[PDB]
């Protein structure tokens, strides 16, 4: 049985995800005489995608794909908030046995595209400077997410049949930051008169805005023009 | 004086940023007979970029640009961890007075590109389904960031000279989630034997891994193939 389990480290404020594919991976590979190397990355993408799927805070579908000039020019996996997966790979050449991710995909990128059920599509890209899909994905989050995140992907065979699983670790956003409060602050600052903001000293705008709240201000930083 | 002030709402775990440009904006506009409408979006991008700049957790430069088919096919602003800004705009046609963002930029996108000082470049894209740059940017974060985020951008003139300012609100990541602890958990799960993960029931992998920690597991979710 393919299932995704969500778990929380109560004392450390770190959410976790554990998942396994076999049933789903089987259905995605049957009737595609994919060589072994291709079947392996698809296993990894299926795990990666399924885990990323469970982090959505809204309803829509996410797809994680690899693109490159190597023999496997395309490998993609798509899932939705309901954990329904599907995908394909495109082999355009000679695929050597025991081929590593970096050779199957030549020079390319990982492309995360998040298209919601009502809204406009988002797409993130990062090159494949990695020996591991999980390493590349972690690189992606390091550049696009404040919350530290870790990924673990395992691939192998069980009963001659291919199987894969993985886990994800990610820091939680502060508890104290209840939407109710955040929305209040956000509604509070939107009352900032543009003339008010552009003429008064910073410390004044601050208290004129948040005199009711407990606020800590740190040292200012000079913003300047980068002239040649 | 152009400065970026960082502040924290102690009780609510919400970091804030307040910034103003005038000196820097002046230097970026002089010797470019940009019409007014173009000067306005550049003001917004300069505020937006400077704020985003201050969220970097590593050293490198970020650039926020608009691209489209309208009269202003390109508008970009680039900054680094040290808050050094620079940018340009490309006008390729008739730019109507009192032109709104949606007309200056025809049909295009917002393109955030984060290239660090050692590492590989990242790039995020989202279409301009917005009447406001801040609305589009917020849309971007909603799809790429777990931490709720809000942006406020104000543009106007002070002493006949152009000026702009803005503020950003963003939930903080849990305090409890000290890197030391997170790294421990991350090192803990990486000891998961692939055969262990792919053959044992979930609840067993969990305790066989985190029996020392206080963990809460929620209802599992079925992961399946999306057949037509």
């Amino acid at each position: 049985h393919d299932q995704l389990h969500r778990y929380l480290f109560e004392n450390f404020a770190v959410r976790g995800e554990l998942v396994t594919v076999s049933e789903t991976l089987q259905q995605i590979l049957e009737n595609h005489d994919y060589p072994q190397p291709v079947k392996n990355v698809l296993a990894e993408l299926l795990v990666a995608t399924s885990l990323l799927t469970a982090t959505l805070k809204f309803d829509g579908d996410i797809t994680v794909q690899l693109q490159g000039d190597g023999p496997m020019n395309l490998a993609v996996i798509n899932g939705n908030n309901n954990q329904q997966m599907r995908g394909v790979a495109r082999v355009q050449g000679e695929i050597p046995e025991n081929a590593d991710l970096k050779t199957l995909v030549g020079n390319g990128y990982v492309v995360i595209t998040i298209t919601p059920s009502e809204g406009e599509r988002y797409q993130g890209v990062v090159g494949l400077e990695g020996d591991t899909l999980a390493a590349d994905l972690e690189d992606y989050f390091m550049r696009s997410e404040q919350l530290p995140t870790r990924l673990f992907i395992r691939t192998g065979d069980v009963d001659g049949k291919p199987a894969a699983g993985g886990m994800l670790l990610q820091v939680m956003p502060a508890q104290n930051a209840q939407q109710d409060d955040f929305d209040h602050l956000a509604t509070l600052t939107e009352t900032i008169k543009t003339e008010e903001l552009l003429t008064l000293p910073a410390n004044e705008v601050l208290w004129r805005l948040y005199h009711e709240e407990e606020v800590t201000v740190y040292d200012p930083q000079d913003v300047e023009f980068k002239c040649t």
